[PDB]
């Protein structure tokens, strides 16, 4: 055995979902501060397919257009569109009685879409190894055996409180079983896995030295190690919720099928047989969620058994298989920590903090949004320019979405699992009624777009007047509006502009600038912005661009043709050579007036100052005159850093 | 001398874009049957890095999506928006006098975006490579030294008419780029940046060697060999036109400036100094096309030119990318095709000025045109004789191209008038309503094809589909793909491949009037001796060849796919072939059988070409002129699919 030691900033347990946007969130701050560590590790081989998830919601698809991943993973993936909703009729034959809109219109530019998930890896792969010049890498197959963690240094800078020991793993350790089975599947990776199993799985076998053990020294540990996490449990954090006795199982497969619906999703209720989930996939593929009636033994639970009972459930429709590429099978229960954190130095995300049914296909898209949260925070904390404590709104963050995740599966997913009612008699069983109206609300939170942080230290309700951008409430994710770019007047989807790069922005709704008195407060406001100790002045680094740490963007109310980029304060608000910073709120060739303001809330003629974190979360609004709430606001989170800006020294580039 | 020879269906001379379409789109043909040998040359040592064509216009963005390359290219265009007009006021001062749009709206779904030859080429030689699976690869740097044309073989199936002598070339020959490939910072590298590393350095064709001279015998030769055409020159078809005397530099630049709409398209006429346009575009470049005032004119003397034209506001070139200087000419050519065995394309073809980005667009849509032609005619599918129509079709567009750029050429050259009476001067209005109607032209959607042996003017009803006028390309509709109810463009589904497509405009399918007529029509297409048995080979998917799609006027929630005919309009577990005209989750109806000219109730049938252009029009009774239609293009296969037997799979 060799025996290593190594320290690192950041080590991230596990190379899922919740693990890769980890890495690529934390890679924009090691291509800027290059001596970061940041390491990834993951326990299991690639020669079995690692995956299983296939939908992105709204949201999240928001979070990867701001990480350049939305359009390559577009270019793929399906929108399912609608879902048929079927049920018995009284013949107990199904049929359709409903359909809903697959993602709510209006909510979000992107609807929801599915995509093998490891396309969807493949993806944030290639982005990761972009960004951090291909210095992070995933280390395979490695696993964690000892975790030590020192509280006495947690809020010591320079130490490293957290000692995690690593075993490099031989092959035949990294890989998955596979029961038997001649179709890849995901068994292995279920809920029908004991946490006793799982360790016992990957364990250096009796006899056998390891080939290297190796002492990690780090300053931060991410556990995205999945449902039976090991660092959750090492942590002692308690999940609460139990497992019923339905079981599902699932079939990627190209279908051949009379059922009218194949390519939609659906959910279907059958009289007595259970129920089915419909999710069209790329490629001629379907995903079918299928109920099975009812430990289970995984060697017994063959695609033949799932297919069995799919067929009982279409009938009287056909339902057979032209190719099957997965499958796989897993019981419908629900668990979550209250805990995510040990001293904002060990955290916790994704499945390691909750589980639940795939009914809203909800867990992949949790887990990202958790660490697409930590990320920024642990970012600019580790590159010197924000204060510790805004760890402590991870947890204040995500641990209640978790909850209501949860709370929201609970219910979905019973009634998906429970057999239909016959009549309004039928107290025993499903009311039909019930069930769309819990899909239709159940599709805004599934969206995750409608997320409202409570106040904390990176949230600022209190010093907030709501009332100006009525449409912007904070804690929620600053939405999207179309705008038009002043320069040549595209129209383009305003939230583009929003690149996920460790800044905050100051979104400035100018309003109507060309009115003397309006104006009269923009260049107030300007000459706040240049001023000596203003945020843009004492957070931006010595010679460093002024929009490099908080982004100034204006969006005014008026028509390009009423009003140019060069009336706006230079470089204040119009920064030299520079165009991606004046957009308007108007009509332009091929759209008409999209009425951005209003939909955001805000008035035209007097507009207001928004602020927006590195996530996209709206955190404070004002005026243009509550530069005093701004910079507070900024103090309670940002460092100087050594040699600052100080104020605007450049002459008017537009006159010069 | 090692002198070598060999066969060649298609010879292809040169790899600009005109070439690399050429070589795309018959890529699909060689995947098909890969016993054919297509080839494509250039003299240069590597592709082209930077600058050159930048244009990608409307109709050319609906032909890359067909062909699976627009959403690539449209990831890093710039699509400038906006036109803005400055020119002169009474005291000689240059100010914003209008705006007009880029793209003219309703036109197209795409709007014009712009992007550097360098990113185009790479990306279809990215398709190229995919397509055809590396049996088609661009050898270069190799040229041609000889050509025989034997005419008496020019109707000979089996014959190679065409012997081409070529020379390879040694590294030192081969005229290199001024702006070329420059290595990526840093330790990574995109799959698209290795490629474009690798084809940066000079390598022949394995086993080939400086020097070697080849004699090759082709059954066809496209010449597409740009401005100076070789293969035109040996051909002997003059290039007619006339050279003014105007010259213009071009600056692909990361420009400093205080002009308040240097990221917006302009035209702006300086009192004395000559004009320029901007041409914004990606990743903070702009190109200046900068008119020059009168040997060896470099970027310093454009960029002067410059700073005197934009005068008041400040002009200088933070980073240059490319530069090139040029004359404003017009000249075409009357012949596109000796024998139909050897063509020309693109530059080779017709030169003009630059002022509407008119090159790469027109060159890759003449190779899109005859492209499919060929592909049919070399896999044994069609009659040569359709040959005939890449010259009838391409060469009165050129020459429509070249009036059109005559005109505007010299009004953007002009000195503007100063006032009414100053005849010597360009008139500003005049000049605005000449831009206008060209972006109309420009765009490329306007082309109306003459009635020949592909486009049936005469056998058509063309009141059936008003707006789906024979001749023209069939312009994509939104419609409600009736599987999911996904809201879609319908053109994304006119891939093209080869396939002709049947659009049956099914109209009201629940009224039992009119599905007796569509069961009437597909009770057609099943028949023994219809256009889909007879052209589909025997044992082949019945929409390989003529792809029968229908887009009906009801809602999905009020009739079923599975109330079509199966399997001639509903093929079996597929769905791709049902769409509807009708309101959808996130968008309104969209009015597509009435922006299509079609009524909503009795609906219409229309044929449309592998390229996508409108060839007939009739209604569900006209089976007759289908079959006509058909039977002057198709050769039928040695062994058809004949009646379709099989049956409805929806019914258990
Ligand atoms: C059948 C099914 C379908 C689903 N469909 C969807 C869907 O469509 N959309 C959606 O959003 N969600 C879906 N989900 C949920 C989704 O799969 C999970 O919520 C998500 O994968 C969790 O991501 P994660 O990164 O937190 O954990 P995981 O995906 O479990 O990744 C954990 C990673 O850590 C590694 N690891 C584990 N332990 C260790 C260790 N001790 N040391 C080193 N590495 C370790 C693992 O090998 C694995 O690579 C579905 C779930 C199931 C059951
Ligand atoms: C130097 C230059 C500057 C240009 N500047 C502009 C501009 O500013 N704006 C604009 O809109 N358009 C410009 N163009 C025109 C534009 O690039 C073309 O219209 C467009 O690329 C379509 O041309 P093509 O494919 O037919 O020919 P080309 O693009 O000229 O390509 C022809 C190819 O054939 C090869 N070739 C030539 N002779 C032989 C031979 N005898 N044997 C083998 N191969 C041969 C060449 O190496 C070249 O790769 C420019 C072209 C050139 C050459
Ligand atoms: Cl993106
Ligand atoms: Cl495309």
């Amino acid at each position: 055995t060799k025996y290593s030691e190594s320290y690192c900033d950041v080590l991230i347990v596990g190379a899922g979902p919740a693990g890769l946007m980890a890495a690529r969130v934390l890679s924009e701050y090691v291509r800027q501060k290059p001596d970061l560590k940041v390491r990834i590790i993951d326990k299991r081989s690639t020669k079995v397919y690692n995956g299983q998830a296939d939908g992105l919601q709204c949201r999240t698809l928001e979070s990867l257009k701001n990480l350049g991943l939305a359009d390559k993973i577009l270019s793929e993936a399906n929108d399912m569109s609608t879902i048929a909703l079927y049920n018995p009729d009284e013949n107990g034959h199904i049929r359709r009685t409903d359909r809903i809109p697959d993602t709510l219109p209006g909510i979000s530019r992107y609807h929801q879409v599915v995509l093998h998930q490891g396309r969807i890896e493949r993806r944030i792969l290639d982005s990761i190894a972009e960004i951090s010049d291909t210095r992070i890498k995933v280390e395979r197959p490695l696993i964690p055996e000892k975790m030590e963690i020192d509280s006495s240094k947690a809020e010591d800078p320079e130490a490293y409180p957290v000692t995690m020991t690593l075993r490099y793993m031989s092959e035949d350790e990294s890989t998955p079983l596979q029961f038997g089975h001649k179709t890849e599947n995901g068994l292995f990776r279920s809920n029908l896995q004991t946490q006793e199993e799982e360790d016992a799985n990957y364990r250096l076998p009796e006899g056998k030295e390891a080939g290297e053990i190796e002492t990690v020294h780090c300053k931060y540990v991410i556990g995205c190690d999945g449902g039976h996490s090991w660092v959750r449990r090492t942590l002692g954090f308690e999940m609460i919720g139990e497992q019923t006795d339905y079981i599902w199982g699932v079939l990627d497969a190209v279908p051949a099928s009379n059922f009218p619906d194949i390519r939609s999703r659906c959910a279907i209720h059958s009289a007595e047989s259970g129920s089915i989930m419909i999710i069209p996939r790329e490629n001629n593929l379907v995903r079918f969620y299928v109920q099975l009636q009812a430990r289970v033994d995984r060697t017994k639970f063959t695609p033949e058994v799932v297919i069995a009972n799919a067929k009982k459930i279409f009938h009287p429709y056909t339902f057979d298989v032209q190719q099957l590429d997965w499958f796989t099978a897993y019981h419908i229960g629900q668990r979550v920590t209250e805990k995510f954190s040990k001293d904002e130095r060990v955290f916790i995300a994704g499945d390691a903090c909750h589980t639940h049914s795939p009914k809203a296909g909800q867990g992949m898209n949790t887990s990202m949004m958790d660490t697409y949260n930590l990320g920024w925070k642990l970012g600019l904390v580790l590159t010197g320019r924000a204060k510790r404590d805004i760890l402590k709104t991870y947890e204040e963050e995500r641990q209640p979405f978790a909850q209501a995740l949860i709370d929201f599966d609970h219910q979905f997913s019973r009634l998906f699992s429970g057999r239909p009612a016959k009549d309004v008699a039928d107290e025993m069983g499903v009311s039909m009624d019930v069930f769309k109206e819990a899909f239709v609300k159940g599709n805004e939170f599934a969206s995750g777009t409608a997320i409202n942080y409570d106040e904390n230290l990176v949230t600022d309700k209190k010093s907030s007047k709501q009332e100006l951008a009525k449409n912007c409430v904070v804690g929620t994710r600053f939405k999207s509006q179309p705008v038009v770019r002043h320069s040549e007047g595209l129209w383009m989807h305003f939230g583009d502009r929003l690149v996920t790069d460790g800044r905050f922005r100051i979104i400035v709704f100018a309003g109507k600038a060309t009115d003397a008195t309006q104006m009269s407060r923009i260049k107030k406001f300007a000459a706040y912005l240049d001023s000596e100790n203003s945020v843009i002045s004492r957070y931006t680094p010595k010679g460093a661009d002024r929009n490099s740490r908080i982004d100034v963007i204006t969006i005014h109310s008026c028509h390009r043709d009423d009003i140019e980029m060069h009336d706006f304060p230079a470089p204040a608000l119009h920064p030299k050579w520079q165009y991606d910073f004046i957009y308007a709120d108007c009509d332009s060739w091929h759209h008409p007036h999209p009425k951005s303001y209003q939909a955001w809330g805000v008035d035209e003629t007097k507009g207001a100052v928004v602020v927006v974190r590195p996530d996209g979360y709206t955190s404070l609004v004002t005026d243009l005159e509550g530069t005093a709430e701004i910079d507070r606001y900024f103090s309670g989170i940002l460092v100087e850093p050594k040699e600052k800006s100080g104020a605007q020294t450049e002459a008017d580039w537009t006159k010069s």
